[PDB]
DNA sequence: CGGGTTTTTGTTAAGGGCTGTATCACTGTG
DNA sequence: CACAGTGATGCAAATCAAGTGTGAAGCCAGACAAAAACC
DNA sequence: CACAGTGATACAGCCCTTAACAAAAACCCG
DNA sequence: GGTTTTTGTCTGGCTTCACACTTGATTTGCATCACTGTG
């Protein structure tokens, strides 16, 4: 420090005389300017920015909220985040990040059960307490040895608490949309909130060791998401929000996670009864909730579309899954559905199923088994979950693709001229189809058909590679035209706004359906005389009616629930306690934090 | 910026003309020194220390080696790290984490193919080049229509280069170990290194779509660890480094990953023949590597203990 | 009210170097 | 006797906020005066 | 038309030097 | 020995950081708990 003043003695004299005569007298400031210029000339902008920050207000230190947002969105676990924080602190000095306890404190705002709320009509059969978090999903069911045995582990949020947590996480988006609609800001009209309920049971989950019941190796998830929010203004309502990616994993919100069989109706109803009770209680009430310092009222419209075909059969009351009554929207037998193929109508509802169960149970007409089933249209059980008539786009596509796979497998063998075939012949057809599919479009053979397989197989090159193994030409042209019909059909029930991006396709859907149905009935009498798949029935009969009734098909699909199922395994394996009694609670909390949107805008701060 | 440059149009001129005379023309260093003296005259010592740390990359920065260590050992993917870096940029304003290209530039030092190594005597059937990286495990196996069909994918490392990289990753560890037992620091005695090579196949690895042969859904890994390293001192021997966790996942350094079948024998032999040839060649050779300013020689002793019984039988003659 | 003076900011093109983003064929939960 | 997690809980250790008067340290002024590596 | 990755690679953006000139904003005084 | 560099000091005056005491009031660190995953 001392031995370097005698090179600078002969320079500081002119430095400070220049500072006096031109700048005013400051020397540290002028040297700061000179050093910034030199650093930027040397291409050391990182050091220049560091010096600018240190000389200006120190911005060191991240907020606990943004630290939590990083920890949750970057797919990190608590131990890894702790070691990252430890090494960053130990190396940098100053504490850039925030500690785990501070992050855990800061995450109670987003979780349900910390904000006050009330219902203007006091909700029936549910408490008005506003400090409920993760409550047991068993709903205090009797676990005594004398009672019906229990084998389910369920951890659950209260429905209204989850809804209010989600809504005031949605708060700032709601306010921004209200501003963007050129409306006021402090208006407090009767908000209408549209939510989507999606339920699906998984498989192959590995049961853990430890104390607990004889829990099965199957899981069922119950999740919901907020699609639309509207408020009344004069004679019309304004779209205050619209979900941009309704099928993503960032919108579905975990609500009730249980480890039970999908088809085990006893425990399924035992755990899902409180949810239906809450839905019924709050379907006819009004919520008062402060929103940015001004109270605002909330109405709720409830729709269930995220149910698979099997689950709809199980919870809506149809016979088992196969039956002779195939559709969950219209009461038509399989043979009648096989002969008409065009004209139908949506005529099933939850109340209709309840009254049909009442008729089936009481038998008001003193009639036998077959005629009673004919009268009740296949309803042989009492429903317990209200679901609206809709179509699951993903499973519809998977089923259609599997059916087309089997059609190709048959056509590469020319069954129309060989009505009788042997198992060896069918095996050889499958083998050659798999080999040539691999060679041409490069898809490996799979036993359970995915959706990516569906998307890749639903191409024109597919029928090309198939028809280069079919000796005849009539089959070539028939498959080509049927493939074109399917490709013209698919966009309608897979797009978020069918009335916007596919107007011509939506308009021509009906004519394409008629052409498809008659093409099947004429050129494919060896597969569809007296039998047709329920998915073909749905696609050819009910899609335009559902479009007209709802507004979009596919935005209500189970794509988001499948993505949530994908996230569930990752959370169970890396972001949850590995004990049979706390794993489900930890998974629920972490999944809620991940699906929270207040923690998502922080990672998109680069566009700000 | 333009106004500051125009006002300061001459100051740069005389400071650079003085730097050309007093020092040689290093304007940045003299300007930093003058700023430090100005701060001292203004009596800020902690600020000067912080500026010195910044110039040395200690007060902030998080050098790319440190960032790469964070990303790798935190099990973070490249896209997630980019997201974290971008959001920290946007919020804090500084550059706490280094960019992905800087991480990739610092990546090449640890990977094989960056250090120079010379053999004496030269390895039989092994090239003397010192920049071989990730080579095809098939070793140029004939894949035309006229010969034996190949249905495997294999990327492998040359055994000697991989050993060189493994030894260089523990340069500081070897120096510390030699310091611990009160030996010298520039001692260049012939090191005796023992390596445990372990090969075990796997099952239920999902085959992917895409261009390639009809690859079976089985994967076979080949890996090695550095158990202990010894130097010859006086009449006896002394250990320098001993792995405290021999069975940990942090020491099983991979060598050759082929997505082939363990039961299949022809493909297994075809893919694993080059590695066995290199090992046999190195069984009687001396490796020379510039270990921290002093050249030191190496010796290799190999023990194949990490095989299960079925593979041991399937390899070493025994049936079923 | 407007020249006149002084100061602020940008512009033209040839090269070098750091930083940010699009592109490629795929993944998974079904 | 595999080993790195897996996150919530709880107690112990560390740091600090409140009050003003001290000490202790670094540096400024321009000038004078000894050690040390190449001829 | 599912949607968020997944990583290596290459091209575009932004900014620094040279130096002379040009467009534009703030006071002074006839 | 010459030459240049490198440290050392000189006293009065200035600023700048640490602490001397006490009592709480937080924030932060790390061990514990029964488990997983790859065979
Ligand atoms: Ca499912
Ligand atoms: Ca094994
Ligand atoms: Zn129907």
């Amino acid at each position: 420090r001392r031995a370097q003043k005698h090179r600078l003695r002969e320079l500081k004299i002119q430095v400070k005389e220049f500072a006096d005569k031109e700048e005013g007298g400051d020397v540290k400031a002028v040297c700061l300017t000179l050093f910034l210029l030199a650093l930027r000339a040397r291409n050391e902008h990182r050091q220049a920015d560091e010096l600018e920050a240190i000389m200006q207000g120190r911005g060191s230190g991240l907020q606990p909220a943004v630290c939590l947002a990083i920890r949750v969105n970057t797919f990190l676990s608590c131990s890894q985040y702790h070691k990252m924080y430890r090494t960053v602190k130990a190396i940098t000095g100053r504490q850039i990040f925030q500690p785990l306890h501070a992050l855990r404190n800061a995450e109670k705002v987003l979780l349900p059960g910390y904000h006050p709320f009330e219902w203007q009509p006091p909700l029936k059969n549910v408490s008005s307490r506003t400090d409920v978090g993760i409550i047991d999903g068993l709903s205090g069911l009797a676990s005594s040895v004398d009672e019906y045995p229990v084998d389910t582990i369920a951890k659950r949020f209260r429905y209204d608490s989850a809804l209010v947590s989600a809504l005031m996480d949605m708060e700032e988006d709601i306010l921004e949309g209200m501003r963007s609609q050129d409306l006021d800001d402090y208006l407090n009209g009767p908000f209408t909130v549209v939510v989507k309920e999606s339920c699906d049971g998984m498989g192959d989950v590995s049961e853990k060791h430890g104390s607990g019941p004889a829990v099965p190796e199957k899981a069922v998830r119950f999740s919901f998401t907020v699609m639309r929010i509207t408020i009344e203004h004069g004679s019309q309502n304004v779209k205050v929000f619209e979900e941009p990616k309704p099928n993503s994993e960032l919108c579905c919100k975990p609500l009730c996670l249980m480890l039970a069989d999908e088809s085990d109706h006893e425990t399924l109803t035992a755990i899902l009864s409180p949810l239906i009770a809450e839905r019924e209680a709050m379907k006819s009430s009004e919520l008062t909730l402060e929103m940015g310092g001004i109270p605002r009222t909330f109405k709720f419209i409830f729709r269930g579309t995220g149910y698979d075909e099997k689950l709809v059969r199980e919870v809506e009351g149809l016979e088992a899954s196969g039956s002779v009554y195939i559709c969950t929207l219209c009461d038509t037998t399989r043979l009648e559905a096989s002969q008409n193929l065009v004209f139908h109508s949506i005529t099933r509802s939850h109340a209709e199923n309840l009254q049909r169960y009442e008729v089936w149970r009481s038998n008001p007409y003193h009639e036998s088994v077959e005629e009673l089933r004919d009268r009740v249209k296949g309803v042989s059980a009492k429903p317990f979950i209200e679901t609206v008539p809709s179509i699951d786009a993903l499973h519809c596509d998977i089923g259609n693709a599997a059916e087309f796979y089997k059609i190709f497998q048959l056509e590469i063998g020319e069954v129309y001229k060989h009505p009788n075939a042997s198992k060896e012949e069918r095996k050889r057809w499958q083998a050659t189809l798999d080999k040539h599919l691999r060679k041409r479009m490069n898809l490996k053979p799979i036993m359970r058909m995915n959706g990516n397989f569906a998307r890749k197989l639903m191409t024109q090159e597919t029928v090309d590679a198939v028809c280069e193994l079919i000796p005849s030409e009539e089959r070539h042209e028939a498959l080509r035209e049927l493939m074109d019909l399917y490709l013209k059909m698919k966009p309608v029930w897979r797009s978020s706004c069918p009335a916007k991006e596919c107007p011509e396709s939506l308009c021509q859907y009906s004519f394409n359906s008629q052409r498809f149905a008659e093409l099947l009935s004429t050129k494919f009498k060896y597969r569809y005389e007296g039998k047709i798949t329920n998915y073909f029935h749905k696609t050819l009969a009910h899609v335009p009616e559902i479009i007209e009734r709802d507004g979009s098909i596919g935005a209500w699909a189970s794509e988001g629930n499948e993505s949530g199922n994908k996230l569930f395994r990752r959370f169970r394996k890396m972001n949850a306690r590995q004990s049979k009694c706390y794993e489900m609670e930890d998974v629920l909390k972490h999944h809620w934090l991940y699906t929270s949107k207040y923690l998502q805008k922080f990672m998109n701060a680069h566009n700000a």
